C-alpha cells in the first residue's frame, strides 16, 4: 500500500553514502515537501534541517521556482551544449559571471560538485601544457578536506573514512595541514593560520615547480565536519599560490549561494580564485547543475587554430540544462528580490547565541558556525575533548533521535550538522535548534 | 536581441569539447524543439539528427514526459537519497530492475554517465577488498574505448585525442584489442572476433590474478567512431570474463533504452553484466539522471554491521532526484504503451537501405548501423580505404553544411554519426538520410 513501497525500496536500492542494513532497519520514504519541512509517505513532517544535503535554499515547492521549469517545459527541456548553446544557459552564464569574483570571467557547466571539480583539476592540469609547462602536474590539497566522490576529486580529498581505501587509483598530490583550532594545542586561531601557512609556503618553495594547482574548500570544510577556518588563513593561502605560480581552486560547492552569509564565501576575504567551483544551491535545489569558473587567462591558453591542439576535450551530456539552467536563473533572481544574502547574515546574530547556548550540555564540547553553516562536535569529555569510541554511533543516534523528533540531519562523524534552509525564519530557526539540542541530550545523557 | 545574446555567448561561455574559436566563427543558439526539430533564436529550424547527443527520445515538448515533471513540481522536486529514499526514485527503481538484465537486481543513483562508470569502477575495486582479496585492484578496458570524461572513467578510456594530455593523472589499465572490422586485412567480422578474442584470453591468462573487472561498451563503440561489434563478440567477453573470476563491467550509456533496437544493447548476445553503466536517453533526454546496476552478489559484499567497514562510501547530492526520476519512470511508460523498441527495430530494415544508398558516394568508405545508431565514415579514397589527412577537416566541415541545410550531428573524427530520435518516422529518416547525403557530396567532391 504504502507498506509495498517499503519493501520495494529495500529490494531495488543501493542508496549513496549509507550502509544499507542501517537503512533497512529504519527506512524512510519522503513523499513531498512545502516550505522548509518534508513529508513522508506515512504524513509525518520533519523539519528539514539540512536543507537535503545542503543545497535547498528557497524551501520546498517555492512558487516561483516550480513556475520558472513550467515555463521553459513549454519551450524545450534540453538541447546540447557541444558546438552550441541556448538561451537559459548563456543568459544563467551572465548572471554568474556578474555575482563571482570579479577575476572569473567563464562559465563551464556540468552535473555535480564533483564534475566541476574534477573539470577545474584537469583545466589547471592542461594549462600548463598548453603554455609550454609540462612539468607542471602535482596538485595539493588540504587535509580534512572533500571535493567530491569521482576518482580524480578523491585524489584531492583527505577524508580516509571515504578515501583510504582508493590510494592505488589516486593521482600525485601533496596534502597540506590546515587550521583545527578546537582540538589544537594553543587554541590560538592566529598561531595556528600562521604555522599552517608557515608549512605550506616551505612545501611550495621546495615543489611548486611539479605542482599545476592548489585546491581547498572556500572558508569552510564541510564533510571534515563543519571546521571553519581562521580569519586570514585563505587568504593567505591565495597570497602563496599567487607568488609560486600554483593556480587556486576553490571549492564553493557547500558554501556558495548565501550558505555562509556571502553570496559565495571567499567574499569574507575577498578572495580571487583562478578556477571556482559550485553546485548544490545554484538551482535552489532543485535540480542538478554546476558550474567551474575560470579567469579569461586560464581560457585563452585553450583558444587556438583547432589543429593546434588548445582544445579543452571534456564535456558532460547533460552540459547546460535549460530546465536546470532556467530555476537557476530564477534562483538568482529570489536572491535579489528577496536579499537573501543579507536575511541570513542577520538571521545568522540570533542563531549564534542559540548554538552557543548547547555548550550547556555536558558532551558538547564545540560549536562551529559561519552564516547558516554550522557543526556541533560531539564529546564524551568537554575538559578533555576526548570523543567517544566510533563504535557507539553517537552521531547516528542522535540523527535518528532528531528524526523522531521532526528534524532532519546527518553527522559528519560526531559532529552534528546544522544547514538549515536559506529562507528560514528566525522561530523556525529556534525551534529546529530546540529540536537538535533536545536529542543531543537525551542520546547523549545515556551515553549511548 | 539576437546579435548581443549571440555576443554575450563569446564572452561567457566555455563551452563542452568545443574549440571556442570554431564556436565564435559559427555561433548558434537554440531556443525551442518541437517533435524532432529544433529551433534558433533567428527562427531557423533543424532536424535533430543526433538527438541532443543520444539522449533525446520521444522529440521535443513530448507532452507526456511534460505533465510527469508539472505534477512532480506539484509535490517535491529534490529531497535526499543519503540515508532515505523518495517515491519516484523507488518506483523508478522497481521498473529498471524489471527491463534490465535478470541478474542485475539494483540501482545506484548519479547524475551522469561518467558518474555511472566511475561508480561501477569503485564498486568493482571495493568489492574484492571487502570480500579480502586486495590483489584484484586491476582495470582491463577495451582499446578506443570511451567511458566518460573524469579521471577514473579516462583512465579506463582509450580516445588519444581526449585521454592522454592526462596520461599523468590515469591509474594504468591494462588495454585490450577490439576487432575493427572495416580497416582491419581479412574483415571478416568472424575472424578478427576471434583473434581478439585470443589476445584478450592471452591477457586474462597471464594477469587475471590482479584484475578487478573489464570495462566495455555494449555492442558499438561510439565516440571511437560508431563501430559495431562483431556477433558474438560480446557473449566471448562476458564468458572469458567469468572463465577468469573478472567483473564485468557493460556500458550502456549511449546504447541504452532502445537505440540499438532492444532496450539494452546487450539483449543482442544475451550478456548479463555484473555491473551495467546507464544515462542519456534514460530521461527521454529531459533530465540528467544515470544508473549504476548491480548483480545481488556485488550489493551483499559492501552490506554488513557498520563497524565492520563494508559501506560504499559515495554519492552525488542530487542522487535520485524526484523531477528527473519523474520523467524518466513517464519515459519508460512510452516505451511500453508506443512499444519504442519494436518500432525502432522495424524502421531500421528500410533504414538500412537509405544507408546503403549513402555508400554510392566516391567518398563514403563505410556504412555501420545497430537499429538507430548509425556511423558513415568518410574516406578520400574507397578503394585503398585511405582517410583524408585530419588537417583539413572533413567531419567537421560536413556537420556545418548539414547544419545550413537544416540538420544537427556532431562528427567523430571522419566518421558523420546518424542517431535520430527513436520517435522518428520512415518519413523523416529518410528526410534525415537525404540531407546528410546532400552534404557529403557538397563538402567531399570538393576535397581529393
Ligand atoms: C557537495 C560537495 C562536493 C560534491 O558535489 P556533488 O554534487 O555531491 O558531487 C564537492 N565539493 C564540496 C565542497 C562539496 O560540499
Ligand atoms: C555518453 C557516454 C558516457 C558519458 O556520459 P555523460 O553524461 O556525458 O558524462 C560514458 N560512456 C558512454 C559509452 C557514453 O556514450
Ligand atoms: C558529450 C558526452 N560527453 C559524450 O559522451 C559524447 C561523446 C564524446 C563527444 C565528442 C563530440 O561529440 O564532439
Ligand atoms: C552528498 C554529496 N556527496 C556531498 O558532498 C556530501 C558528502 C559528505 C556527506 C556525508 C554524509 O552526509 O554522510
Amino acid at each position: 500500500m504504502t507498506h509495498d513501497l517499503i519493501e520495494k525500496s529495500k529490494k531495488h536500492l543501493w542508496l549513496p553514502f549509507t550502509q544499507m542494513k542501517d537503512y533497512d532497519e529504519n527506512p524512510l520514504i519522503i513523499e513531498s515537501g512545502t516550505g522548509i519541512k518534508v513529508k513522508d509517505i506515512n504524513g509525518k513532517e520533519y523539519y528539514d534541517g539540512f536543507s537535503s544535503v545542503w543545497l535547498n535554499v528557497h524551501g520546498h515547492r517555492k512558487k516561483e521556482l516550480d513556475d520558472a521549469i513550467k515555463k521553459q517545459l513549454g519551450k524545450i527541456a534540453h538541447s546540447t551544449l557541444l558546438g552550441m548553446t541556448n538561451v537559459p544557459a548563456t543568459q544563467l552564464a551572465e548572471t554568474l559571471i556578474d555575482i563571482s569574483p570579479k577575476k572569473l570571467t567563464r562559465v563551464f557547466y556540468s552535473d555535480s560538485g564533483a564534475e566541476a571539480m574534477e573539470i577545474a583539476l584537469k583545466m589547471a592540469f592542461q594549462y600548463w601544457k598548453n603554455i609550454g609547462k609540462p612539468e607542471k602536474q602535482k596538485f595539493i590539497a588540504m587535509k580534512n578536506g572533500y571535493h567530491g566522490d569521482t576518482i580524480g576529486a578523491v585524489s584531492v580529498g583527505s577524508i580516509e573514512l571515504f578515501h583510504h581505501v582508493y590510494g592505488p587509483l589516486m593521482f600525485e598530490s601533496y596534502k597540506a595541514p590546515i587550521p583545527y583550532v578546537y582540538r589544537s594545542e594553543s587554541g590560538d586561531p592566529d598561531e595556528c593560520r600562521d604555522q599552517c601557512l608557515r608549512e605550506l609556503a616551505q612545501l611550495l618553495e621546495e615543489h611548486h615547480e611539479e605542482i599545476a594547482a592548489l585546491s581547498i574548500e572556500s572558508m569552510v570544510q564541510g564533510a571534515s565536519g563543519m571546521i571553519v577556518m581562521p580569519e586570514g588563513y585563505l587568504a593567505g593561502v591565495r597570497e602563496l599560490c599567487t607568488t609560486y605560480d600554483v593556480l587556486m581552486i576553490v571549492d564553493e560547492v557547500a558554501t556558495g549561494f548565501g550558505r555562509t552569509g556571502k553570496m559565495f564565501a571567499c567574499e569574507h576575504e575577498n578572495v580571487q580564485p583562478d578556477l571556482m567551483a559550485a553546485g548544490k544551491g545554484i538551482t535552489g535545489g532543485y535540480l542538478p547543475i554546476a558550474v567551474t569558473f575560470a579567469t579569461e587567462d586560464i581560457y585563452k591558453a585553450f583558444y587556438d587554430d583547432y589543429e593546434n591542439l588548445k582544445t579543452f576535450f571534456h564535456g558532460h551530456s547533460y552540459t547546460g540544462n535549460q530546465l536546470g539552467c532556467a530555476v537557476a536563473l530564477e534562483n538568482l533572481a529570489l536572491f535579489e528580490s528577496e536579499n537573501i544574502v543579507e536575511q541570513v547574515a542577520e538571521k545568522s546574530k540570533k542563531l549564534h547565541f542559540l548554538l552557543q547556548d548547547l555548550h550547556a550540555l555536558p558532551h558538547v564540547g564545540d560549536i562551529r558556525q559561519l552564516g547558516f553553516m554550522c557543526g556541533a562536535e560531539l564529546v564524551r569529555s568537554k575538559e578533555t575533548k576526548e570523543p567517544y569510541p566510533a563504535d557507539r554511533r553517537i552521531g547516528y543516534k542522535v540523527s535518528l533521535k532528531m528524526r523522531e523528533l521532526g528534524m532532519l540531519t546527518r553527522p559528519l562523524g560526531d559532529v552534528i550538522a546544522f544547514l538549515p534552509p536559506l529562507a528560514s525564519t528566525a522561530e523556525e530557526l529556534s525551534e529546529m535548534v530546540a529540536i537538535m539540542k533536545q536529542a543531543i541530550h537525551e542520546v547523549t545523557s545515556l551515553e549511548d
